[PDB]
């Protein structure tokens, strides 16, 4: 069965951005909650045996919603980090640059996208089949991996995700996220 | 341009059920943000001199989703009461045994549905045009109000709706909301 994959720091390392109680609730709670219903799910399926990526792929309504929302959150807290943040060098550095105009340019239209993403949901960069980086959202448990286009770099918009730090202020939340992006997990994707 | 309808109580009124914190958020945040974001949307437009209802009726996008959740807030607090909840008498009683069988059984159906309710969204008691009764859920700022039927009740099940006093728990926000729910409210509705 699935497991939930380990938090790759200490539950306070995102602090004050994203604090320790959130972690325990998202991660604890939500995510470890998302990791159960999965297993349960696909007990005797033809989903056994598969991998996650796998079972996104080929399933529709509750297998589908536990199944995305268990590699989206795993993907989320890779793009998080303490003593990180600030701005990416190198190739993510060039590629947002000759995607979107300049990093400045990205921040404003990642930032506007999450905002302004309706209800529950996640908003990504990726990396489009044209081979040209891009901002997309989608809604409640919708992720890129339906898709031909790379995750790059998440944000959980879901409203557990900042209530108990931001409450009604979701852009307050999102400012702070800008601090904790671990541009190295996205260098990774981006190589891949 | 639309104002926000006076709380039909003091932000005290439900508690413990529904905080007086959570309903300063809520009501004074949420439900505000929706009246301002609404207003700005159709300032100077055809959609002035519409009413909320048929504003709803005729829009899509951020106009939709704006006005529909005016709409649904007020709805939902008019719903709510202080020296409230239990169980319904005379119209409304009959109406909901008639149509589940006992009231016990319409509660069990209706918390299932709401707690089921995936993302963001409301879960609602309807009247279709026939009389049929039934429990229908909406996703994001959804409404009965752009099909035939008439809402009669709804549960928001947002996580800002519950979640400065219940966290994840939205089973124990819905056990606390039929302590809350304004009978009276549903009676007018039924009688409509
Ligand atoms: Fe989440
Ligand atoms: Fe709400
Ligand atoms: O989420
Ligand atoms: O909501």
């Amino acid at each position: 069965s699935f497991e939930l994959p380990a938090l790759p720091y200490a539950k306070d390392a995102l602090a004050p951005h994203i604090s320790a109680e959130t972690i325990e609730y998202h991660y604890g709670k939500h995510h470890q909650t998302y990791v159960t219903n999965l297993n349960n799910l696909i007990k005797g399926t033809a989903f056994e045996g598969k991998s996650l990526e796998e079972i996104i792929r080929s399933s529709e309504g509750g297998v589908f919603n536990n199944a995305a929302e268990v590699w989206n959150h795993t993907f989320y807290w890779n793009c998080l980090a303490p003593n990180a943040g600030g701005e990416p060098t190198g190739k993510v550095a060039e590629a947002i640059a000759a995607s979107f105009g300049s990093f400045a340019d990205f921040k404003a239209q990642f930032t506007d996208a999450a905002i302004k993403n309706f209800g529950s949901g996640w908003t990504w960069l990726v990396k489009n089949s044209d081979g040209k980086l891009a901002i997309v959202s989608t809604s409640n448990a919708g992720t890129p991996l339906t898709t031909d286009a790379t995750p790059l770099l998440t944000v959980d918009v879901w409203e557990h995700a900042y209530y108990i730090d931001y409450r009604n202020a979701r852009p307050g939340y999102l400012e702070h996220f800008w601090a904790l992006v671990n541009w190295e997990f996205v260098a990774k994707n981006l190589a891949a």
